[PDB]
């Protein structure tokens, strides 16, 4: 499931030529082009940089820490120039300047799926089969080549483009800018790392599964839509603290019946099993029917994507 195609082969070979003119990156080398969105911690620029006429995404996460501090962060974070593959944003470098650190990586022009479901209104079924392709494919490099685990899957971490790629960002690369920040969302936490119990691979699984059903009906789905919800839906507020409560102690989300095929249900269903151990975990993912059905269907992804976001 890591093998190649040829046409991602050589984007990659590519994206790497290009990075390759890149330098070391410095504050004053960036031209502000607009704003991508902000995080609980973060703002995120689309900016050219000047030298090499690249356009990056330069996320900067203000932190007032000393230069002992900082300048381990950057040292964790160059593990992302080991971190190559289609389903993985691409890196530039990482820096400190006067109070934030800089992270620049590949610009996706398609945005997050937040944004791209707020968009669309709910995401259909076959694209989402491409999506859960993506995420699966991501996690098992990360996980294969790089012992590592995401920590973070929801839709404003998983990012498209025009061409059609869907790639993961925001993953656990390095344990000290984990600690030194560590407030994002809790609400895509499993059951078991909101209880301080046994979390893995398996956590990043539950948080793509509550994602996909979140996309699917076009509202995070907890607590679950009642019937004349639905009924509207389709034809067919909690506070957090509430809302994570609701996680560990309730039966788990699913998608409603009758408008998605049964493999698809079961697909999240299986990511969805409140018990880590009984949960699917990526290799019986990677060839359940919902997966086997999606990687044989030839679906006009960036077409879609285009269409519905007003690209162009
Ligand atoms: N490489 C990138 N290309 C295009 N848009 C991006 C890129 N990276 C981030 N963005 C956008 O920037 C937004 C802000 O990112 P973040 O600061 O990480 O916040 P968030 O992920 O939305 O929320 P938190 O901080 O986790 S709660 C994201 O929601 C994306 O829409
Ligand atoms: O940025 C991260 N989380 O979201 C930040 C949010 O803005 C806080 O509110 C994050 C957390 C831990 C870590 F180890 C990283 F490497 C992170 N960033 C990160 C990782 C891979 C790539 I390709 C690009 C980036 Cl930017
Ligand atoms: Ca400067
Ligand atoms: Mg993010
Ligand atoms: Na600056």
């Amino acid at each position: 499931e890591l093998e190649l195609d040829e046409q991602q082969r050589k984007r990659l070979e590519a994206f790497l030529t290009q990075k390759q003119k890149v330098g070391e990156l410095k504050d004053d080398d960036f031209e502000k082009i607009s704003e991508l969105g902000a995080g609980n911690g973060g703002v995120v620029f689309k900016v050219s940089h000047k030298p090499s006429g690249l356009v990056m995404a330069r996320k900067l996460i203000h932190l007032e820490i000393k230069p002992a501090i900082r300048n381990q962060i950057i040292r964790e974070l160059q593990v992302l120039h080991e971190c190559n593959s289609p389903y993985i944003v691409g890196f530039y470098g990482a820096f400190y300047s006067d109070g934030e650190i800089s992270i620049c990586m590949e610009h996706m022009d398609g945005g997050s799926l937040d944004q791209v479901l707020k968009k669309a209104g709910r995401i259909p079924e076959q694209i989402l089969g491409k999506v859960s392709i993506a995420v699966i494919k991501g996690l098992t490099y990360l996980r294969e080549k790089h012992k590592i685990m995401h920590r973070d899957v929801k839709p404003s971490n998983i990012l498209v483009n025009s061409r059609g790629e869907i790639k993961l960002c925001d993953f656990g690369v390095s344990g000290q800018l984990i600690d030194s920040m560590a407030v994002g969302t809790r609400s895509y936490m499993s059951p078991e790392r909101l209880q301080g119990t046994h979390y893995s691979v398996q956590s990043d699984i539950w948080s793509m599964g509550l994602s996909l059903v979140e996309m699917a009906v076009g509202r995070y789905p907890i607590p679950p839509p009642d019937a004349k919800e639905l009924e509207l839906m389709f034809g067919c507020p909690m506070a957090i603290f509430e809302l994570l409560d609701y996680i560990v102690n309730e039966p788990p989300p699913k998608l409603p019946s009758g408008v998605f095929s049964l493999e698809f249900q079961d697909f999240v269903n299986k990511c969805l099993i409140k018990n880590p151990a009984e949960r699917a975990d990526l290799k019986q993912l990677m060839v359940h029917a919902f997966i086997k059905r999606s990687d044989a269907e030839e679906v006009d992804f960036a077409g879609w994507l285009c269409s519905t976001i007003g690209l162009n």
